[PDB]
């Protein structure tokens, strides 16, 4: 993968990144190439020094796995660094408001990767902030960098998002995932039908639908509420998408014998972490692609930081 | 071409930094010097290999956020590495020692940076240590490298430190920033006059004056205290540094309305992290050089460890 | 600084997967690695490789000698931590290990489950070093174990050794004594412990066969004896293991107080007035009280040498997992 350019997403350029709505169909595609270039080199063990001697301050107000560990693998895979900072031990034990966090931080650092319960934090940053944010989760708001990466799978996967049929289950009331991502796919590309599957409370918001109305109707794009995975859902889905009770701001499993409902060609997601919605029988499937799904965010997240700090 | 650009303070080579006491004037001015070099590189973008291949260990027994941080960002912007030894997740828990604990990073480290909440735990640490140890903050003892942060900020926002008078205003007793910056002021430039703005039982402590005796003779400094920030001590002071009460341990507040009496050109500071003392009214006004002085911090932080390794 | 060959890409689990020449070769790699970085040698081996730490249990030196040695290798170090993770969303030990597998070239793993890294193996594809897994093994200790023996002795063939304290949740002494006595010529080994703290069979028997057809000689005290002070060229002390006894059972409090009150086994500066000129002292450390601050100042003291002879050994096996 050596001749392989990386031309950075020049429209990202010093920008912080807050939502799925930011974006247009040809950055996400360029976003795409550009990550699958990140994993060819990487993937034949080149090194890349990109970004030597910039520097990624982590602030995560809530728990993480892949999301953390995959910006930090994705910022020191460019060359990279990042400075370690914990709440927990932190000078807020001393009393500092989450302003006066930001902008600490933001005195050392070249890009801040924030997650935080309160869905108005991540502006209380950014009215603050010199240096690019990139929000990694704004309690039940978004999560526009998931949205990126599960498109990039989407398309790695099945090749091509154009004219797909995809079930969103779950919590999609709180599942800022399956917000960012249906804004992401129905503002641009052309979706042939969205299967939103979850149980009447925990229904897509009406705030995330709404501002969607005229993209949907003027594409043509399906919508179609169901609370359970019906075999009509099963048989037409090219990606079932899955998601985690969100318990902590408080049918529809699967599993293998649901699995023989499927078609051939598709893909299970979930952005992960799961509880018993996905059970392990399905692991083995080669339609299984929510393990993959987490590399694919690592090279997303190259993509973008270089594009952001180019 | 680094021996020019960056010359290495050669007197802070090899040793460790506990005291405001253990540098000249020269130190300092050479710190200084060297830290707004510092400076002027990073922010034009250049990339500083200096210290490749050396690594830096925190041991941090109190919280922090700027001390950890600009530490371990001014080691990455120099091309050095982090261990992220962590006291909670430690050994200790196990029963070891800190004398055994402080051998242990020893082991495996070039430079050691201690916070700790005793006051002897650092005299504790050099005395088995190989490798130089940083003070950064011994209980209510002195902050070394804050002291000489502050006194960059203060040079590189007004020009000069001989001549000025300062207010060290709030927690004198407890403040480890001011006991270091009162040393460091005082022993090494003629500063005009200095306000001690406490009631008694947070005043300056007696062993922090009693050994400036003679440096406050021989240069006749003049030292008030006041028991509330007067308008005196308002239209007088060049600088305004103000701190927390150090709770953890056991008027006077600036807002804009307090602010109408300050001189047109002067600086408010603060070491962080502030409670209600130093107003949010007050960060839009081109004085308020607290955050400012944050991002200096780094860059003394540069100039420092690159001085003990080089 | 040429890679071990035998260990490339391969997971490390327990001193049995280790041959002779390939602790011969680490040992000569890590010695080689000792000469470059004292004289300031700076090394690129394995930049843009990464090593993400999976502890699930305490640590000081085993956590930060991999992270150092990783990074004097030129390799980047992933900061996971399992406080504030996805484990509190519920996520299982296996999707953690396919999380970190995604991200990393490496995964040293510590937990306080036997069985854990086991199951780690099951689901990764990059290579797993056991850093400890609960009472059972650790294998990269032994192996600086045995470098430290052979810098400061000369010879790991022929000696005497006393593995002393807490022999039964050692996990150190478990790897260790494997380690010597399938690849070694081991002239004699004191077991020194309380009984209700002793080797456990599980660690013997395997290796009975070995114990036998090379008459290495095995005694059993409770007691540092003058026998064991002067015949021994390698005192091996061990920490108590406390946190393996929480049950606030009966069989617990025996073997808790049994370390103390059953047992003989302090080493001071007195008695160290018994040991031979030309032997060491160690421990893995961290020590309680069982190993005096008197001894720290003599020559034979080698416990704090050892945490430095094991970063160089976890480089000389970074280097050859990731060549
Ligand atoms: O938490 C979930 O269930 C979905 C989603 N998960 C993630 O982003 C992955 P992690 O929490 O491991 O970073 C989130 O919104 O945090
Ligand atoms: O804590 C204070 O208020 C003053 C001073 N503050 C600092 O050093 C900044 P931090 O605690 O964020 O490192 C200190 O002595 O800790
Ligand atoms: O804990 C002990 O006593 C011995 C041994 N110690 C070590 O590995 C050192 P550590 O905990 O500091 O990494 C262990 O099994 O953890």
């Amino acid at each position: 993968g050596s001749m392989l350019e990386l031309p950075p997403v020049a429209s990202l350029k010093g920008k912080s990144i807050t939502s799925a709505e930011q974006f247009s169909r040809a950055d996400i595609y360029a976003l795409i190439h550009l990550a699958s270039a990140m994993q060819r080199k990487i993937d034949a063990g080149e090194v890349l020094n990109l970004l030597q001697g910039r520097i990624m301050t982590p602030l995560f107000f809530e728990d993480s796995s892949r999301t953390f560990s995959s910006f930090c693998a994705a910022m020191i895979r460019l060359g990279g660094s990042v400075v370690n900072f914990k709440v927990e031990a932190s000078s807020i034990n001393k009393g500092e408001t989450l302003a006066d966090t930001i902008r600490t931080l933001d005195s050392y650092s070249d890009v801040l990767v924030m997650r935080h319960p309160r869905q108005d934090a991540i502006e209380e940053a950014l009215s603050v902030a010199q240096h690019p944010i990139l929000n990694a989760g704004n309690g039940a708001g978004e999560h526009p960098t998931q949205a990126l990466l599960d498109t990039l799978t989407i398309h790695s996967e099945l090749g091509s998002v154009d004219g797909i049929t995809i079930a969103l289950i779950g919590d999609l009331k709180m599942g800022r995932t399956v917000h960012s991502l249906l804004k992401l796919l129905v503002r641009n590309f052309s979706i042939k039908c969205v299967f939103l599957v979850a149980p009447d409370a925990l229904q897509m918001p009406q705030d995330v639908l709404e501002p969607l109305q005229h993209e949907i109707a003027t594409k043509g794009v399906i919508i179609h509420r169901t609370h359970a995975l019906t075999d009509e859902v099963m048989q037409k889905s090219d990606v079932l998408y899955t998601t985690r009770l969100q318990k902590e701001r408080f049918d529809i499993t699967i599993d293998a014998a649901r699995m023989r409902l499927a078609k051939e060609k598709m893909i299970v997601m979930h952005p992960l972490p799961r509880n018993d919605e996905l059970s392990t029988t399905v692991d083995a499937d080669p339609r299984a692609a929510y393990f993959r799904q987490m590399r694919y965010g690592m090279f997303m997240r190259m993509a973008i930081l270089w594009s952001v700090l180019a």
